[PDB]
RNA sequence: ACAU
DNA sequence: CGATGT
């Protein structure tokens, strides 16, 4: 199997987790940077994955292009499929802003059409995400 | 086990 | 070493 090359790719990056959570969206042929979320003062690794590839799919569709998303979190990438992200983290104040995304993410899914494939990274065969936070 |  | 997830 090979990389689909025009593509998008996606990835979150945290500081913890629970942390600081941001994700990025780049172009996997040349890692151009196409969209990076400013930093959620606390989430969760896979809340961060599926915050970027429901981004993903609002960027492509906004921008007529027909590429695949990949990502590599095979949790995030079910969560987008199910339109539902089933994360464990406690809601409360200091949750409330990275759970409003979460949930208004959910809402989109539930009100908008996509045929965006939405691929696995294969990480064990071809080395980092190219959004992959350093 | 697998994926992060 | 710890945490998030299927
Ligand atoms: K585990
Ligand atoms: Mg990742
Ligand atoms: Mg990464
Ligand atoms: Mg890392």
């Amino acid at each position: 199997e090979e990389i689909i090359w025009e593509s998008l790719s996606v990835d979150v990056g945290s500081q913890g987790n629970p942390g600081i959570v941001e994700y990025k969206g780049v172009d996997t042929k040349t890692g151009e940077v196409l969209f990076e979320r400013e930093p959620i003062p606390i989430g969760t690794n896979n809340m961060g994955e599926f915050l970027a590839i429901v981004h993903g799919l609002r960027y492509l569709k906004e921008r007529n292009s027909r590429k695949p998303i990949y990502s590599d979190s095979q949790t995030a990438i079910k969560w987008v499929k199910d339109k539902k992200a089933k994360s464990t983290l406690v809601r409360n104040e200091e949750t409330a802003l990275i759970w409003k995304l979460v949930d208004e993410a959910e809402e989109w899914l539930n009100t908008h059409t996509y045929e965006t494939p939405i691929l696995k990274w294969q990480t064990d065969k071809w080395g980092a995400i190219k959004a992959d936070y350093g």
